[PDB]
């Protein structure tokens, strides 16, 4: 049918925006093409955890992973699986792999919680069109709080086994002079001291994130989405995939929508109409629209800047062997507390996640996520043949991410007198992983594909809301800037156009 408006996808983007329309009585309807995560499943969880994944942790695949640094321990309980509606999805490109949440709540459902504001005078560097006081004094602060990050006690991290692994890799980046900070999350900190007492149900102290938290974790479900419920004016179909965009004879936008169900079956194919239309379906999700939507003619005003500007977030995962006498524990909470701060701007720049292994015996070994500043970027590329917009990227367009965690890391071995580990990502000898993405950030970005809000550059009353929008990277783990961006840009939005 017609709904004043769509929102396509439930992610960050998404989410901001919808709740923001159904408060300003716009009756809005959201289409996300995974499930709504609220059925116990056979072990009476929701969601399965690191050590015991099953098809609920894979979307369309037919073999279960190990989390990326953890395949020398955790494959031994990979399993063949049903291709399902799983929660997690590695989609793979020609020379890169990128991991996304699917369902309601997008990758809110998959990460692990972490949530920081990047630096304001990278923010002014990135996006040097977007007033970063209004930014800094308004929109982080609403970000921040409407999606409850909150701040972990120090003494009880100080204590507690569970983040042993965070206090070895701090004491050993202070020899090289190299400091850490405490990373705030949006996993409830008093409930998992509960957890580490026995007093309720364990989630990220029971080996889950990257498949979902049974609990904790106050995802986007349960934060702007639930509002967003609240309002009466939204609501929320799953298994819902939009496939392409038209601009319709008589005005406004015209949907094709496949409905399947979990076993991935074709049910309906359905037309929905609108007057505005909210694209939230993530840096690869919206780009893929839109690319394919210009090359195949539907919307034949899109600008060439559509599918440019992608980077990882300069993202590389690498890992340091401690000595014998720095075990980092057999329990580690399985949602990271604290980052090597290392980012002044520079090309040099590293803002370090001290990752958790899930193993659940001691291996010495410490985990990091690297976040660099490495200007290369991709470019999404539409193939009719196929239906797919492929990403256009190579290899050694990380080589910049690479040496940047490399001379940062190699710092902290030389002060300590440790070395890499080069087995954790492959039969061959491999210190730096460079070729999956986390945060995928770009193919829409704001001000060279739409305008400084997200508005569609060719077209009126289409929107871009998410992650597509920023700029390659943002210096520290992306979804509090994507939050903030997005009401700002939806605040405005609704003021001039709706
Ligand atoms: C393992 C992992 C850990 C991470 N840890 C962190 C962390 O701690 N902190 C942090 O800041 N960031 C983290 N990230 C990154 C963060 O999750 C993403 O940057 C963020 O979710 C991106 O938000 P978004 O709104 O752009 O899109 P997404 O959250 O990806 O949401 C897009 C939604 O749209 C749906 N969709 C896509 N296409 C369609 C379509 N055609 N029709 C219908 N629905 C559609 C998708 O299914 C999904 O639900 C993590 C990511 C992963 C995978």
């Amino acid at each position: 049918g017609y709904v004043p408006a769509v929102v396509i996808g439930t992610g960050y983007g998404a989410a901001v925006s919808a709740l923001r329309l159904g408060e300003a009585g716009v009756q809005t309807l959201m289409l996300e093409m995974g499930q709504l995560w609220n059925q116990p499943g056979p072990d009476g969880n929701i969601f399965c955890g690191m050590l015991n994944p099953d098809k609920r942790s894979s979307w369309f695949k037919n073999r279960t992973e190990a989390p990326l640094g953890s395949f020398l321990w955790l494959d031994v309980v990979n399993r063949n699986i049903d291709p399902y509606a799983g929660v997690l999805d590695r989609v793979n490109y020609d020379q890169m792999s990128v991991y996304v949440g699917r369902g309601v709540g997008g990758g809110s459902l998959v990460n692990g919680g972490m949530a920081v504001e990047p630096k304001r005078s990278y923010f002014e560097e990135i996006l040097p069109r977007v007033d970063s006081s209004e930014m800094y004094d308004r929109y982080f602060p609403r970000a921040n709080s409407m999606l409850r990050v909150n701040h972990i006690d120090t003494k009880w991290f100080e204590d507690t086994e569970w983040y042993k692994f965070a206090r070895v890799s701090r004491e050993q980046a202070g020899k090289a002079g190299l400091g850490t900070v405490f990373v705030p999350n949006v996993y409830d900190f008093g409930y998992m001291q509960r957890e580490a007492a026995g007093e309720v149900p364990k989630s990220a102290l029971a080996t889950e994130v990257i498949y979902g938290n049974n609990h904790g974790k106050q995802s986007l479900d349960k934060t702007y989405l639930a509002a967003a419920l609240g309002t009466g004016k939204v609501t929320i179909q799953t298994l819902h995939q939009v496939k392409t965009i038209r601009q319709t004879k008589d005005g406004g936008y015209a949907l094709t929508v496949e409905q399947k169900d979990t076993d991935g079956k074709l049910l309906a194919t359905k037309e929905i109409s609108c007057r505005y239309l909210f694209l939230g379906a993530g840096s690869l999700g919206s780009t893929e629209l839109l690319v394919r939507a210009r090359d195949t003619g539907t919307l034949p005003n899109l600008n060439s800047e559509v599918g440019a500007g992608w980077g990882p977030n300069g993202n590389i995962m690498t890992a340091r062997a401690n000595h014998m006498w720095n075990p980092t524990g057999a329990h580690q909470s399985s949602i990271p507390a604290l980052g090597i701060d290392a980012w002044d701007n520079s090309d040099s720049s590293v803002f370090a996640e001290i990752a958790p292994m899930p193993a659940g015996l001691e291996t010495w070994v410490s985990l990091y996520l690297a976040i660099t500043k490495n200007p290369q970027r991709g470019t999404f590329v539409y193939d009719a043949a196929t239906d797919r917009a492929k990403l256009n990227w190579t290899r050694d367009q990380n080589a910049p991410a690479v040496n940047a965690a490399k001379a940062l890391f190699d710092r902290i071995n030389k002060a300590n007198g440790t070395i890499y580990r080069y087995d954790l990502f492959g039969t061959q000898l491999k210190a730096f992983a460079d070729d999956f993405c986390y945060h995928p950030l770009g193919g829409c970005v704001l001000g060279k594909a739409t305008d400084d809000y997200g508005r569609v550059a060719g077209y009126k009353n289409l929107y871009v809301t998410d992650g597509s929008l920023i700029p390659g990277s943002v210096g520290v783990l992306p979804f509090v800037t994507i939050t903030a961006l997005a009401e700002r840009n939806v605040e405005r939005i609704i003021k001039q156009d709706v």
